[PDB]
């Protein structure tokens, strides 16, 4: 009945309107702290996340789910001051992505459980802060110590009712896998989202999953180099597929009959330091409305295409609090 | 010149008998703060280094190079915090070791270099706590990222006279490549510790690294894994060479006349979350001196083999002060 955030619990009905994959700051485990001027400063990069959060919130976002683990080099007592400033939700997250450093590699199945679950159950570092999603990733076939990872979510999700929610490298078909190893473990799908799903054009991929009972994460729609195709990193980080041919994979679920499955986001951030220098400047310059480019963008192109609004607003504010609020079977 | 510590610039005539490379903890970034329980506790580990400090300063140790770097999740407050405790001085390090995260690795060497010089100049993190030593590591021929990380390294120590020391896998030489790309930016080797020498038996190479100017680093006394061959973990890690052989290597090197070319070490730690779990137990039983093994164990072993006092009051403080105190040229 509650949802944690970096503020303390929150109601179902407090969630409202709400981005399900997000970032403050996209980076790597103690790099914010020991390199700030990165991003020109810790206070500009607050400053900026502050203003971006307004924006979204003007927009209709009440809660965003910040799905940065420890090793994305997530600092949850920025979160909770951003929050704070911008008067936004922000959920934070357990798990690992796809960076984890030496002391986490070396750890067993039952270690990496240990650690999520006290993340969740105890809180993040010394804040108390509590996680309410736990992240995984995959990029292609897993790894051995993806496995343990995987098994590790779907044993603290077991524990908890907390969600897992995963980074796929979708044109690997990946999220088959994953609910492979997430069965397995005996979680179910409706505490599962498919994440980077608008990656694919493969429709029957994606609903063969959402017929299993997985969320679909379609939260790349801002994502695309169409405009800057000769800067490879940005086409290779973004890919070329147009913002509305994502955007209408949501269209495609929902005349298929999975509108309950759907979860959809920008994955955004205000910071970004693992990949190129100025990626975040490349970013903005792609899309300037940021976290509110699925309000302000998404959601008309998707009524203009004769999607009620109704559907909608299930898909950006029912779907998520259904899948956040913890439970073993929703 | 003054020789940072975390407890502020010290006088060369304040240093005494030096380890030159040591470590508080061998962890990674952020995982400290993230996962005190590792360790027990962040209050256990603090203890334990304390008692470890202590039984060392009783020896006679006065000063350690805790050459641990960002990505060895070196905490400079947790360093300050039992330097003060232990009243033993504690040098800490910039550089990058084996495990840099993405934010590092994406890098150029020119923004390397800001940051070992913003570690060196400025501080690390919020502490204001400057490092008085640059940590870099090879492991066989250097990786296009590592050619970076090394000429970051001799870029930072050219402009403040900071030295460098460096990890190596001996019996492949990495020393001379190290040795070739320090020289190719123009730092003099007589700021350069080419460590984990006593990991090798050829001599030739030694001495040769020694005759152009370069500290040796006889840094790896105490490890062995004899009495322990089929622990597979430890073996790898520790080699099976004795610590007899290793001290030997200290008397070859002083018979050939390069006693002032000569650095020992334990390369002991307090905490260890980067290998198997329990390493530190494993290493513990090995050498329950810990970091007094040089003091307690290895110069009776030398003065017993002829080596005279006065040669090892050299090399234990004298060499150490040279190396450490700023300058372009020792
Ligand atoms: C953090 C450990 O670093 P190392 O000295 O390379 O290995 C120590 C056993
Ligand atoms: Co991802
Ligand atoms: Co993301
Ligand atoms: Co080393
Ligand atoms: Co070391």
């Amino acid at each position: 009945d509650r949802i944690n955030t970096v503020r303390g619990p929150i109601t179902i009905s407090e969630a409202g309107f709400t981005l399900t994959h997000e970032h403050i700051c996209g980076s790597s485990a103690g790099f914010l702290r020991a390199w700030p001027e990165f991003f020109g400063s810790r206070k500009a990069l607050a400053e900026k996340a502050v203003r971006g959060l307004r924006r979204a919130r003007a927009a209709g976002v009440r809660t965003i789910v910040d799905v940065s683990t420890f090793d994305i080099g997530r600092d949850v007592s920025l979160l909770a001051e951003v929050s704070r400033a911008a008067d936004v939700h922000i959920v934070a997250a357990t798990g690992l992505w796809f960076d984890p450093p030496l002391s986490m590699r070396l750890r067993s199945v039952e270690e990496l459980t240990q650690f999520f679950l006290r993340e969740i159950q105890y809180g993040i570092e010394d804040t108390g802060i509590r996680a309410g999603i736990i992240k995984v990733a995959t990029t292609g076939k897993a790894t051995p110590f993806q496995e343990l990872v995987l098994k590790a979510a779907a044993r603290a999700s077991l524990a908890t009712g907390v969600p897992v929610t995963t980074h796929t490298a979708a044109s690997q078909r990946d999220g088959e896998q994953q609910a492979a190893i997430f069965e397995s473990e005996g979680l179910s799908p409706s505490r599962v989202c498919i994440g980077h799903s608008d990656d694919t054009d493969d429709l029957s991929y994606l609903t063969a999953l959402a017929a299993r009972g997985y969320l679909i994460g379609l939260d790349h729609i801002p994502h695309s180099a169409i405009g800057l195709e000769d800067n490879a990193s940005a086409s290779a980080l973004l890919g070329i597929r147009s913002w509305q041919t994502r955007a209408l994979l949501i269209k495609a679920l929902i005349d298929q009959g999975y509108m309950k499955q759907i979860l959809v986001s920008n994955d955004w951030l205000f910071g970004f330091s693992s990949y190129v220098t100025n990626i975040m400047d490349v970013m903005d310059r792609v899309n300037p409305d940021g976290m509110a480019f699925i309000p302000l963008r998404v959601i008309p192109f998707l009524r203009e295409k004769g999607v009620p609004q109704e559907t909608l607003a299930g898909i950006t504010v029912t779907n998520p609090a259904r899948f956040l609020s913890p439970t073993l079977r929703a």
